[PDB]
């Protein structure tokens, strides 16, 4: 029934700056080097780590305790795993004598030059800093696999501009071997992904205002759709709730179209923020969802599938909690608030989770 | 004798993207909160940890090893400790029952308010990636201690336009408060620092040319002094070789102002890079120094001091080693490629020693 595994390298929403937002997907089972990273926030570094890590399982805190049981975070019925799956290690064990001789770096190396596709939401530094610093790992070989960078054009454009652009960072995409692209995509269109048989569908979203100039930051979602299967996966970056007269439904058009063109039994998960808990605070809550307005949005979900059963089997898997100077994880209250307004609202069997770097979900 | 201490927040120089380049310092012993940092790789994540993780010390490797011992990548007269300094550490325990009450997270937030002032070498990522991910923790509270970031204009005017510019990250400078504020330096000029009692000289050095616009790519070397026991650091920003006729010898003036304004016993330590070994791949050595390279610049401030005694006493810290696909840790190659061609050389007693993350130097 599985059908896709992500990697969860990156869950962190701020303001601390590692493990900010990235996941990796592939295929389950196959074991292809090839795989796909949606933004680029944690990368090489958390491969890495997750090449040396790999039960009373304890994660990082920081909060009430240092380290905390993993259980605690997750729905008892998540299909998950400490480090990288077996199928994605086995890319590396296809030479015997090799795997045991390549030192955990170059491992490394290996690993992340089998990522050819990055989809990534939004230009924002936390979504990009991976990417953009592990880039030049690119120039290791002459015979070269070549990254490709997918966004709609605000992101793109901003990429272009103000990343790569011999300030920021030397602009790779300038130099003649172009064994780094930027490529476009058109929004609510059925795109292909390059390697794996799956379409990619993307949606802009709101996230929030310039400070100085009150623009709209936009955002994106991903929809991922195995074709074999139907299967889908939804892959969000940063969002808020559309304002009702002022813009543009671009949730309601959203949650429409998954409604519309994906049933509740091929939906096998979305990963999505809920940045902040209920605790006020609008400072940090800017651009960004809190329980109330992410169960709201599921609600409209649910309204649109209009099933008596709710939302019953669906998996949400919650991204980019930021920390608080609080006495608690803001994980543990955040998961405990969407739990509770969830049965508030009768969504049914919703499996809600925290999405946890270092492992591997097998939706 | 020992006047400042420098916490090494990040010396990697890339490609992995966590604990890329940033040096806190502040006075040695005394125990105010206040800290200046130099760069903004590394930020928050890693004081956490330092918080967290404070004999036969091994740190991080991943080559032949994945933990080495802490002794083979220093000179063994080395004064380093592991974790943040016991003054440091003091003005948090400044309240008893606050300090045991506080968790880890709220100790991070609390010791990273006092980084009152960043001193930007250059504007890649790497360099400010922590600087930027960290910045939203200063509208934590209402009564709030206040951040600036001061450069070279090569430096800020990318920032101002290509940073803070509500697309790569929210323009913080611009919300009327001024809790973030960026602040231009003159170059070749004694400046003040804020609080501590200390002068800052930057200089501006190469650092390469952009990819497509063939521009030169500059840095700086900061000279922090203290005036009242006339004790220097040098803590350098990313830096290649001047070439003879097309360009400035920015490096001959920094040594020849090194020489003629800091006498050799006055200068405590240089922080400055190696980024690749002497074995060639242009790709990875373009804009950075290799081994023969930093021992010529060394060899022209020798020349300058013009003693018998060579550099005999000078700490040399090297920085922002790069990661590569290699058998072994290329900070062991490159200190010992180091330490033989300053034998080679005839250079004197000078020390040499990897910057190593989490730990204090006391200089
Ligand atoms: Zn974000
Ligand atoms: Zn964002
Ligand atoms: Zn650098
Ligand atoms: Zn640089």
């Amino acid at each position: 029934m599985v059908v896709f595994e992500i990697t969860i390298l990156g869950a962190n929403g701020g303001p601390t700056e590692y493990g900010t937002q990235c996941f990796i997907l592939k295929p389950a089972r196959t074991e292809d080097p090839e795989l796909i990273a949606v933004d680029g926030g944690a990368g090489m570094y958390q491969l890495r780590e997750m090449l040396v890590q790999g039960d009373d399982e304890l994660v990082p805190s920081f909060y009430e305790h240092d380290r905390e049981p993993i259980e605690f975070f997750i729905d008892s019925k998540l299909n998950i795993q400490k480090g990288l799956s077996k199928s994605l290690l086995q890319s590396l064990k296809r030479q015997g004598e090799h795997f045991e001789s390549a030192n955990t770096m170059k491992k490394t190396y290996e690993v992340f030059q089998g990522i050819t596709d990055y989809y990534i939401t939004h230009p924002h530094l936390d979504h990009i800093s991976g990417l953009v610093v592990n880039s030049p790992s690119i120039y290791e070989q002459e015979n070269s696999k070549k990254k490709t960078i997918w966004g709609l054009p605000h992101t793109i454009d901003v990429l272009q501009k103000h990343v790569f652009n011999d300030l920021i960072w030397p602009d790779l995409t300038a130099e003649r071997s172009r064994k780094l692209k930027l490529k476009c995509l058109n929004p609510k269109e059925v795109q292909k992904c390059t390697i794996f048989p799956w379409d990619v569908i993307p949606f802009k979203v709101h996230h929030g205002i310039g400070v100085k100039t009150g623009a709209p930051v936009y955002s994106t979602f991903y929809i991922f759709r195995d074709r074999k299967s139907k299967d889908c996966i939804i892959v969000c970056g940063d969002v808020e709730q559309d304002r009702r007269e002022s813009e543009e439904s671009l949730l309601e058009e959203f949650w429409s179209y998954v409604a519309e063109n994906i049933p509740l039994v091929h939906l096998k998960g979305i990963l999505v923020e809920c940045s902040c808990p209920l605790s006020s605070k609008p400072e940090q809550l800017y651009g960004h969802l809190s329980p109330i307005y992410l169960i709201n949005e599921l609600s409209n979900l649910n309204t649109l599938y209009n099933s008596s059963k709710g939302l019953s089997g669906l998996n949400v898997i919650v991204t980019h909690v930021k920390s608080t100077p609080a006495k608690r994880d803001p994980r543990l209250t955040i998961l405990e608030e969407l739990r509770f307004l969830a049965e508030e609202r009768n969504l049914g069997d919703l499996r809600i989770s925290i999405a946890l770097e270092g492992h591997t979900l097998f939706l």
